[PDB]
């Protein structure tokens, strides 16, 4: 949810909530609707103190002094529970609308409904083209021939989108992990890896509404009823949950592990229901451009990765439109895939400010709450794929450099 | 289930399916129950032949000659489709009594019904003592100290017994994976891992029977309702089922990796809903006693694994009374924890030589079916918590030595 205190021209300016919702194509009058709705809880919350103010203003000298303005006193007592409920039904219903209001979209973002109008900014790498010596196999194609995922078998154990990882396979997954575990502590991370449980009470404080909550794996089990993470930056952003923090301990930076499971998928291992991620999660002080800063070096190192893997790549702004409700600005860096000559995205980057935060009660007198950030390094298997297809030869694939070290010094893997 | 062949004195001899049943303290009865029930099905499987014998001599030559036998001949064309029921609600029953027979217990098993007279074999590693200088703490106490893993912030997101590992926590435990890996590739043995959903359908023909079966998490998620697996061994058992394997593939030796999910776990991280768990899987021939010497093989390697990181252990024969229904002989490697002065399991290994074979219809004319034994390698949340207890000083950790390298040659984690 956003700050009421960005709704009241007392403390304003409104029209900045109403330049958000057009640039997301979404209701205007809202801002209206909820400017009158905290209009009347603190009005009713000064209707309570009206009845709290009478009341020692009643029971002013009772004893200190006959009178019969006691029989009104009992009045005044019941009245102030009763003003105590419309305060708890007046806030209720403002936080009915409050809830609907996307986060602030950042000037910098393209204004645009579509997608489509998404902005090209950056390039980088030199992308291979199938030549008439060398057609280039699709990732479908070189894990068959490779033998390091048996997506058949796989199939017949887990249902659909199911893979066993195989041999050279498996060494590979470990060490892009590995690799992504230490790129990131080198650049001041900490590894943080998370429970595949969250209680269904905490994931509903947590992901982005109502888009990715009734559409995750449910976990029926011992206690309650519990969802399988669809993505590290879900319960990383519980870590820290109704806590304080200080000043001093920000910069916060969780290189996030786990396996992640995702209902939506659709034999390859790109379009799977099973998959690991290494995440870039970081927290911010609320001031001095501070979250700003931290999106451009989280962006820098997603791009350093990519170009330590020499994997061809664009860096993508995301439309106004395309932004989910906890995003203030986001790229995307798609990825070459060259047997379908498509860029294919590998890594999202968000700055989400305080939307989650605030719900997440995590604070940072008059209410300050922190900033925080999230950007995939490598989804493992996607990143296979490419790896896969921008490395493949007449009769196998060459290892990334920066990966043969977590491979015992091994540089290619033979087709069967 | 058993060999229906081992019951045949026709083929003999059931006294060892008798004893069998003695050692695990289980009906010797139903040894008569299941012969008589065999007679049944194989007679009405003749009694059906006894009508498509018959039939052919009575449509010996009706056309090659008038007669009247052709009203005879519609009883027995229907008689034979009359019997062809009988047979199958035969069987039916015949596999509702052998179901419950538990596999042949190996004669070199220690006969006995309680795990209290469980049998010492071998003792290995100088076990460390509480001196006065040195009051050694247990894994719960290190863990905190040490920050490593976050038990509480992990109790609030997934519920009771949840942790994340957190900074050198992590890397210990993705050391102690590759470590696990590598070492097993170096003894011949391919990486497998496996996916964490099983459909119910196929997790009904695996595990150890209706003391594995309603006690996994269930998953509800898109096609079938699904199990999270509670041992990699489960699904690498799924691998190859319904398949022929050939003389020349055998013996495999697959390395199975993959998070763990168990119901039952009763802050620390020994006793977990959710772990990470390298297993030894491997399939044998059945004849020239080729299971037995793999048992070995595997339990030297267990051993040979536990003295690299220098842990002391003792390996235990389980009892016949305590063996499930798939195990034929079992072994533990149960490993010193110092600060409680107790030796706790961190590896089972067990030949289920055809049990789970025949169930999965795995085939090696007259019915041959592989053998199969299965052997946990490391636990790794347990593994670390026993490496934190042998290895602590007054002021941290060492870091186990074969561990340094997969950690950047770190050798020691200090106390917060």
């Amino acid at each position: 949810m956003v700050d009421i205190n960005l709704f009241r021209e007392e403390k304003n300016n409104p029209e900045i909530i109403r330049e958000s919702q057009r640039r997301r194509f979404a209701s205007v009058e809202i801002v209206d609707e909820i400017i009158k709705l905290d209009k009347e809880w603190r009005q009713r919350q000064f209707e309570v103190d009206s009845f709290r103010k009478e009341f020692n203003k009643l029971n002013k000298q009772v004893a200190q002094l006959a009178s019969e303005i006691i029989q009104q006193t009992e009045k005044n007592k019941q009245d102030s529970t009763a003003k105590e409920a419309e305060v708890r039904e007046a806030y209720a219903a403002l936080k009915a609308k409050l809830e609907q209001v996307g986060n602030l979209v950042h000037d910098s973002v393209p204004v645009d409904k579509d997608e489509a109008n998404n902005l090209v900014i950056k390039l980088w790498g030199e992308k291979r083209f199938s030549t008439p010596g060398l057609k280039l196999k699709n990732h479908v194609d070189l894990v068959e021939l490779l033998g390091i995922a048996d997506t058949k078998r796989g199939a017949e154990i887990a249902g659909a989108r199911g893979f066993f990882l195989k041999g050279d396979g498996l060494m590979l997954n470990q060490a892009l992990i590995n690799f992504g575990l230490t790129f990131l502590k080198k650049r001041g991370f900490t590894g943080l890896q998370p429970p595949f449980f969250m209680r269904k009470d905490v994931m509903a404080k947590c992901a982005q509404l109502a888009q990715f909550d009734e559409e995750l794996y449910k976990v029926t089990g011992e206690g309650d009823d519990k969802y399988l993470i669809a993505t590290a930056e879900q319960p990383l952003s519980a870590y820290h949950i109704d806590e304080w923090i200080h000043p001093t301990e920000l910069p916060l930076r969780y290189a996030g592990y786990s396996s992640c499971f995702r209902k939506e998928a659709g034999l390859g291992i790109f379009r799977v229901h099973q998959f690991e991620k290494i995440e870039q999660f970081c927290i911010t002080g609320p001031n001095e451009n501070a979250s700003w800063e931290m999106l451009d070096e989280m962006m820098k190192n997603s791009e350093d990765f990519y170009q330590a893997l020499k994997l061809p790549y664009q860096i993508v702004s995301i439309v106004s439109g395309a932004l989910n409700d906890a995003a203030a600005k986001k790229y995307d860096l798609e990825a070459w895939f060259p047997s379908s000559e498509t860029f294919r995205e590998l890594v999202s980057c968000s700055n989400c400010t305080d939307y989650q935060a605030r719900r997440l009660e995590i604070r940072y007198q008059t209410k300050q709450y922190v900033h925080m950030l999230n950007s995939t390094l490598t989804a493992t298997e996607r990143t296979i794929c490419c790896i896969l297809e921008n490395y493949q030869r007449e009769d196998g694939v060459d290892i990334p450099e920066v990966l043969q070290p977590f491979m015992g010094g091994e540089t290619f893997l033979p087709f069967k």
